[PDB]
C-alpha cells in the first residue's frame, strides 16, 4: 500500500537524464570503491587479467527522497536500469570485446536520498605482464576506472579503500593488495579534466608448479648429459648417449614452449638456464667428439704433440691421480715373430691416445661440472 | 473471454517495481531449490563447473489473486519478463561473462496469488577443484544463490532439498550428492545481512579412462627400462635401450601434461609415481654407464680392489648363484707363444672384470625390482 | 488498403498474453513437428550434437479470424516475436549458453486463424555418445521439445512426421531416421502433467577416414616390429629396431590420442586392438632380448641344459627344417696348437647357443604371427 | 524545418507491418544482389564459408513517397529498424549460432518512394568442402537467400548480378566467379512456392604454401629411405638410418595431420603420396632385413642355392656392371696351417653371401627408383 | 531545476530521424578522428587486427542550443543511444561478427549546440599482414570509416589528425605512426559519392623473440650436423649422429610450425634460411653415406682410380696438409707367412680407402663450412 505510493510518488517527473544535484552548479560526489571476490585468471600471452569484482558506488539523489512517517514500513526502494540517474563509470582499460561487462543491478536508494549501486561483474582488463623473474614475478596489474561523459565540474569521483573481505585465494597468485590512488588528469578531446580512480591489484605468483614441472627436467637433462664423460669409448655409445638426450631436450623444448608464458617483452632470467642446459648438452657432444678422435686415432698416423704428451699424459693425468732349409725356416718364422712385434709397438702406441682419450674425457668432466655450478 | 478479462484486470495499477506483500514492515518469504539436470563439465585448469540446472522459486502475490468463479476455467495465469515483480536471486560465484546465465521464462501464478518461476540455464560456476588425489578425487563445488538487493528484512530466503529425479548420469563423474543450507551473512557493504541458500555438489570421479591410459604406459615404462639389466654388455645395445626408453618416457611425459589435470594448487599424488618411473629410468642408465664401466675395464690399468672382488665375485656372485739356428729358431717360437700366453692372462683378468659387471648388473635388477614395489 | 485495415483491426483488444483459445476450459491443439536441414557437428568429447533445424508449430487462433471478402486480397498476415501469442516450446536438454537457440521469425496466419510458425536456428542438444563400437556405432540423439510453462491441462501437443526432404547429407554420419514420440511426464515441480515430443536423430557413422587414419598404422607397427625377429643378431641393430619401432608406436599414440574420440563412458573395442599390438611390441622386445642372452652366451659360462638342448636344438630345430733344443721347440708349438684347438672348441659350443637363438627367433616368429591374427 | 515536416508526415499512420504495395493482390517486386568484399575464411573441418558481404535489397515502398516541391532539398530519407517495412530475407544455410549474421543500417528512401537497403554483416555459410584434388582443389559455395514467410505470391525476388568491384584478394583462394540463379522452390511446409536467389562462389585454392610445407619432405623422406640401399652394411647403421628415417616420417605425419584439411568424405588424391612413401619407406626397411640376412648368413649353414647363385652372382650381377720329435712337431705346424686354410675357405663363402648382399643391394636401389617415379 | 527545465525544453519535437542541420539543402560537416590507445594484438593467420581506440566526432546540432543566462550553472547536456541524431559511422573494413564493435556513451553537447560523442570499443579490422621479411616486417593495417547512408551531399566527412597521447607501447609492435587520409569515393550501389576516413597504423616488429627462439636453434642444428664430419667412421656412429640431427630438425620444424607466422601470401625470406639448413644437414648424411662407402671399401673389390687417387690422396690431400720332413715343415710355414703378407697387402689397400675417406671428409667439412657463410 505504501510501497505502491512511494513508488508512483518517486517516478513523478523523474528524469534519468538528470544529474540529480540540487544546485546544478556544484558537482555530484560519487565514492567509488570495489570488492575483491576472486582473480579468476591471469593471460600474460594476451596480458589480460580477468577478476570477478562486485563495483561499489554511492551517490545522493536530490529527488529521491521521502519522509518514512507518511510511508510506515517502506525505508528503501530499488529501481531497475534506465529508471535513475546513475554514473556511467567505466573500466577505461577493458579488454572486453562488448568493453562494459558489468551486470547490470538495482540501485538502493534509502529515505535520506543516499544511492547505493553494487554491479557485478567478470571483468577482463589490459594488464602489461612482466615475466623477466618468472616464475618468481610479482604483477602490478592496474584497473582504471572512471566517469566516460562527465568531468570533474560535474562529477566528483571520490575513492574508498577496496575490500578483499570476501577474497577467495587463487591457486596460483598471491593477492598482496590492491591499493587505490584518484587522479585527476587532462584530455586533447576536452579542456575539462576527468578524474579517476585506479586500482593496483598486486599478484605474486606461487613457484610450485613451475620449480617442479620446468626446472628438474633441466637438471635431469644436464647431468644424462655428463654421463656421457663416464661412459667408456669402447661400448660404442657416447655419441648414441649424448645425441638422444639432445633429442630429449629438443622435445622438452616443446613442453617449455607451452608451460612457460612468453610475453616478448624482456628475456625472462629463467631462461638463461635453459640456454645454460642446451648449450652443456651441445658442448658435450663436442667434446665427446674430439674425445672419440683421441681414441679412434690412427697409430699410423701423426704422432702424439710432445705439447699434449705433458699437457695430457703427465700434468693432468697426475693431477687426476690416473695410471739351408731349416735356414729358411728361420727367416720364414723372423718374419712373423716380427709382424707380432711390430702390431705390439702400434697397440701401444693406440694405448696412449686410448688414454689421452680418458684424460680429456674426465677433465671435461670436472670443468664441465664446476660451469654448471656457476650457471 | 475470461483469460482476456483476467489479464486486464490484474496488470491495473500493478508495478513490476513493489515487492509485492499486504504488509510492507514484513518480509516476503521466498522458497529457492533447483533441479539438477546434468553435470555439463568439470573444468580443472579454469576451476569452473558447468551444469543444466532448473531453478526453483516460489513466492506469494499478494495482488496477483482472482476468484476463479467470477473466471470460470482460467485457473492460472502466466507473465513473462518485466511485467511481474520477480525475486532477483542470483548466482554468487559465476564464472559466465555475462554473470547470470539463466534463461527467463514465465512466472505461472494461481488464484491464490501462488507464484511460480522454475527458469532453466547453464550454469558456470567457479569451483575450486582439489586433484591432489586424481583419479580418485572427490569435488565440492558450491552454488551460492541469493537476493542481491534484498536483504533479510524484505526477502525471507528460505530453502528446500533440491532435485534429483531428473539426473542423467555423467560418464566421468559419480553424483553422491547435492545438500544445501541456508545462511544468512554481513557484508562490508551494508549493515543488514543477506540471506543466501548454497547447493554443494559432490561429485566422484570415475577412474577407469585415466588408470587405462596414465598408470600402464608407466608400468610398460619402467618394465622396459628394467630390461636393460638383462641385456647382455656384448650386444652393444644396453644404452640405446635406456635412452630410447627415456625418450619415449618424454614423449608420455607429452601426454601426461595433456590428460592429467593440473591446477597448481597442490601435489597430486600420482604424480609421486611418475616421478619415481622418471627416477627409476634415469638410475637404471646411471647404473648402465657403471656396469659398462665395469664390463669395457682396461685389464692394463688398475686392479681389481680386493674389497670388491670379495663383495661381488664372491659374497653377492654367491647369493645370487653365479659361476745355432736352430736355437735362433727357438727363441722366435717361444716370443710368440709367449705372446699368446700373455694376452691370456690379460683375458682371464678382462672376464672378472666382464664377470663383475654380470654381477652388478643382476644386483640393481633386485633391487631396482623391490624399489618399484615399494613405491 | 485492405491490408491496413486488416492489420489495424486485428490489434485492437489483442494480448499476446491470452492462450488463442475460445473457451477457457479447453486446452489449445498444437501440432509440433521439425524439418532436418542438416547435422553440423557431433561433439564426442562434450556430448553435444549441433543441428540446423527448422521448427514446425501449427495452432489455430481464435482472435486472428477474418472475411476475405470484406479484405479482398488479403489472404495472409504477419506478426513479428511480442505481438501475438505464440507456444513457447523450448529444448529440454539444450546445450546451448543462452538456453534457447530459436531465430524468432514471423508468424504466418491465414483468415480461418491458422497459424504457422517455422522457426529456424542452429541447435545444439546434449547427446549420450556411445563409442563401444567405434568407427562402426550408431548414435541415438534425442531432442526433447516441450512447452516450458503450458501443462497439459492448456496446451495438448501433438506431433507430426519430422521432415528430412531437404536434408544435406553429412560427410561423416548417415542419417538412419529421425522417428518422434510423444510423451505426457509428471515432474516434481508440479502436479500437472507436462507432454513433450521427442525426436531421436539416429545417426550411423562413415569409418572411412578412421578406417585408413587409424587402423592401418597399427599394422605396419605389429609388422615393423615382427621383423625383428628375422634381423640377424649379428647385425647388432634387433633393439634398435624394436625399441625405435616402440618409440614410433608412441608417437602413433598421440596420434590416436587426437584422431580417437574417447568420452569415459566404455572402452572402445577398437582400444583393444591398440593394446594387443602394444603389447606385441614391448614382448617382442623382451623376447630380443631372451635371444640376445642366448646369442651372447659366454662359452665359458654355464651348460645349455639338456633340456633345452632337446626342446630346441632337436624338437622345434627339426618342426622348422632348420640345420733337447729341439724338443723344447716341440713345447712351444703344441701350446700354441692346443691353444688353437681349445678356443675352435668354445666356438663350436658358442655356435650352439647362436644356433638355438635362429631357433627361438623362428618359434617367437610364428608364435607371434598366429597371437595377431586371433587378436 | 523541411526534414522536420517530411520525417513528421511520413510516418502518420505508417505501419511497419503492411507489404507496402498499392494492390494487395499484386505480388511486390525486391530486386536483391550482394557485394562481396572479402573471403575471411574458408573452414574445411567444420564446413563453413566465411565472408564479408554488402546485401543489397531494393524495393518501392507506395506510402513512402513525397513531392520535393513541398519540401526543398529533403530528397531522400533514412529509417532505422522497426519503422519501416523491410524484406525478411535471410541467409537459408546459415552456420552462424545466431542465424541472422546482418547488422541493421538505415533504409534510404528517395522522393518517389524507392527504397535501398545494403545491411553489411560477416556471413558465415555451411559449404560442401571437396578437398578430393587438394591442393589443387575448387570449391562452389552456395549462398541461399529468400524471404522466409513471404511466398511467391506476396515477394517476387529478383536477381541483379553480384558485384565483386570492391573485392580484396584473399592470399590463398582465388575468386574465378559468383554466378546467380533465381529458382521458385516448393516446401512440405507450404503450398505456396518461395523463390530464393542463389549466389555461388567459385574459389580456387593457391597451392604455393601446400606444395612447400607438404610434398618437399615427402621427396626428402622417400631420398634418404633409399639412401639405405648405398649404406654398406659393414657400418652396422642400415637399419638405423631407415627406422630413423621411418620415424621422422612419422613426425612429418604429425605435421601433414594438421596442416592438411581433412573432412572425411572422399580420399585426397595427394594423400596417395603419402601412402607411397609410407610404403617406400616400410619396403626399405623389409629389403634392408633380408639384405642383412644375406650378408649376415652363416658360412657353415646352408648353401647358397644355385638358383640365386645364377639369377644373382651372375645375371644381375652381369647386368649392373658388378665383380721321431721332428715329425711330431710337423703334425702341430700342419694342422695351424689347415685351421687356416680352413677359415680362408669358410670366408671365401662368406665373401659370396656378402657380394650377394650388394647385388641384391643395388637391384632394390633401382628397383626401388622406378617405382616412386610412377608413382 | 535548471537541469531538468532544459532536459524537458530540449526534447520537446526533437526527432532522432533529423539530420540536424538548419538548411536542408547543405551537407553536415561531421569532424572524424580516433585516439589509438593499445595495439590489442595482431592476427597473422586470420589476417585481423584487434585495437582499443576511442572514436571522435564532432558536429554541430542546431536544435540543441540554449542560452547559459536562462540556465545557470547548466552548461553542457549528454544524451544516450537513440534519444539524439548521431553520424551511423561505422568501421567498413571490420572483422567483427557483430561488425559494429563500438560501445555506445553519451553524447556530451554544450549550449552552442556543439555536438561530442567519444564511443570506445574493441574494434577488429581485417588487415593484410606480409610475412615476406618476417621478423623485421612492417605492416600498414587500414581503419576504413564512413557514413553508411549519409553520403557526401548529406554528410560532409572531415579528417583531425589521431590522437597517440594515452597509446600504451606494445611489447610485440612499435607503433611508427597513423596517418589519416579523407577520400571521396564512388559505389556501383549510388550515383552519390560517399567520402570516408582511413586511418593506416603502421607497425614495426620488435624481433628479439623471435630471433631467440627461430635462429639459433638453426644454428645448433647445422653446427651439430657438421660435427660429423669430425667425427671418425671407427665409432660407427656418424650415421646416427647426422639422423638423429635430422630427427631434431624435424621436431624444431613442428615448433617452427607453430612459433612462426604463416599467411600463405608469400614466402618469408627467413624460410630461405630453414631450408638451406634442412638441405645442409640431409647433403651432411648423403656425403656420409659417401664416406662410408669409401671407408668401408672391399679390399678384393675395384681399385682405387688413379683419377681420384691423384685427385684426393696427392692434390686435396697435400692442400690440407694431411700425410724330408724338414721340406715338408717348411712348405707349412711358408704358407702362414704368405697368408699373412697377403692379408698385410690387402690392409694396405685398404688404409688407402680409408685415407681417402678422412680427405673426402674434411674438404665436405669445409666446403659445407662456406656454403652455410654465404647462405
Ligand atoms: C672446445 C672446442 C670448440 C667449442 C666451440 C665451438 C667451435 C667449433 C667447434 C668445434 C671445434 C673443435 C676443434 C677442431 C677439431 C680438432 C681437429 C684437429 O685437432 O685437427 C684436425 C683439423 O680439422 C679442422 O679443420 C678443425 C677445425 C674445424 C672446426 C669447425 C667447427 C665445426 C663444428 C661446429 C660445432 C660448433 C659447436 C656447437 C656448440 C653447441 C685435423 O688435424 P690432425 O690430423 O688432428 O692434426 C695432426 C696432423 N699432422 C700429424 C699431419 C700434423
Ligand atoms: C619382398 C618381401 C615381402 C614384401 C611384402 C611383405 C610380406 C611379408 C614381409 C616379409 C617377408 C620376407 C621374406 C621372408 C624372409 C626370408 C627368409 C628365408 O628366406 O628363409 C627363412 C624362412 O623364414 C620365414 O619363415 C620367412 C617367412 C616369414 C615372413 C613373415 C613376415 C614378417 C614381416 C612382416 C612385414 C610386412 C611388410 C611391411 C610393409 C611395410 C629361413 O630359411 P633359410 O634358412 O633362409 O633357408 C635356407 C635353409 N636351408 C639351407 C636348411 C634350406
Ligand atoms: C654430391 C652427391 C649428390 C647430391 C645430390 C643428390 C643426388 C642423388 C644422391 C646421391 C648420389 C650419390 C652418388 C652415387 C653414389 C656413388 C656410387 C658409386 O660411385 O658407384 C656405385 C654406383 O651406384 C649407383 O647406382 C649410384 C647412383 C645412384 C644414386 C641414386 C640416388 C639415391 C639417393 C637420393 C638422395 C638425394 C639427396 C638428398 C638431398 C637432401 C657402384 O659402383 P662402384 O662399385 O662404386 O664402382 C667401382 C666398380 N668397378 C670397379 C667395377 C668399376
Ligand atoms: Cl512456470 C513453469 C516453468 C517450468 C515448469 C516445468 C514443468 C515442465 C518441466 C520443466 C518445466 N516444464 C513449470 N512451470
Amino acid at each position: 500500500e505504501f510501497q505502491r505510493k512511494l513508488y508512483k510518488e518517486l517516478v513523478k517527473n523523474y528524469n534519468p537524464l538528470e544529474r540529480p544535484v540540487a544546485n546544478d552548479s556544484q558537482p555530484l560526489t560519487v565514492y567509488f570503491s570495489l570488492s575483491l571476490l576472486q582473480i579468476m585468471d591471469v593471460d600474460e600471452k594476451n596480458q589480460v587479467l580477468t577478476t570477478n569484482i562486485w563495483l561499489q558506488m554511492s551517490w545522493t539523489d536530490h529527488y529521491l527522497q521521502w519522509n518514512v512517517s507518511e510511508y510506515p514500513g517502506v525505508k528503501t526502494v530499488r529501481f531497475p536500469d534506465g529508471q535513475i540517474w546513475k554514473p556511467d563509470i567505466l573500466l577505461y582499460n577493458s579488454a572486453d570485446e562488448r568493453f562494459d561487462a558489468t551486470f547490470h543491478t538495482n540501485v538502493l536508494v534509502n529515505s535520506s536520498g543516499h544511492c547505493q549501486y553494487l554491479p557485478p561483474g567478470i571483468f577482463k582488463s589490459s594488464c602489461y605482464i612482466d615475466v623477466r623473474w618468472f616464475p618468481f614475478d610479482v604483477q602490478h596489474c592496474k584497473l582504471k576506472f572512471g566517469s566516460w561523459s562527465y568531468g570533474g565540474w560535474s562529477l566528483d569521483l571520490q575513492m574508498q579503500e577496496a575490500d578483499i573481505s570476501g577474497y577467495i585465494p587463487n591457486g596460483e597468485w598471491d593477492l598482496v593488495g590492491i591499493p587505490g590512488k584518484r587522479s585527476e588528469r587532462f584530455y586533447e578531446c576536452c579542456k575539462e579534466p576527468y578524474p579517476d580512480v585506479t586500482f593496483t591489484v598486486t599478484m605474486r605468483r606461487r613457484t610450485l608448479y613451475y620449480g617442479l614441472n620446468l626446472l628438474i627436467p633441466c637438471v635431469l637433462i644436464s647431468a644424462l648429459a655428463l654421463l656421457v664423460f663416464l661412459l667408456p669409448a669402447d661400448s660404442g655409445e657416447k655419441i648414441s648417449l649424448g645425441i638422444t638426450v639432445l633429442l630429449s631436450l629438443t622435445v622438452f623444448m616443446l613442453l617449455v614452449a607451452e608451460i612457460m608464458p612468453a610475453t616478448s617483452d624482456s628475456v625472462p632470467l629463467i631462461a638463461q638456464y635453459f640456454a645454460s642446459t642446451m648449450i652443456i648438452v651441445g658442448l658435450s657432444v663436442v667434446v665427446t667428439v674430439i674425445v672419440l678422435q683421441y681414441h679412434h686415432h690412427d697409430p699410423d698416423g701423426g704422432k702424439m704433440p710432445k705439447w699434449t704428451r705433458v699437457i695430457l699424459l703427465n700434468w693432468c693425468a697426475w693431477f687426476l691421480r690416473m695410471k739351408p732349409d731349416l735356414a729358411k725356416i728361420l727367416e720364414e718364422v723372423r718374419y712373423i715373430a716380427n709382424r707380432f712385434r711390430c702390431q705390439d709397438e702400434s697397440e701401444a702406441v693406440c694405448s696412449e691416445w686410448k688414454f689421452a682419450a680418458c684424460v680429456v674425457d674426465r677433465l671435461c668432466l670436472m670443468a664441465f661440472s664446476v660451469f654448471t655450478i656457476i650457471c
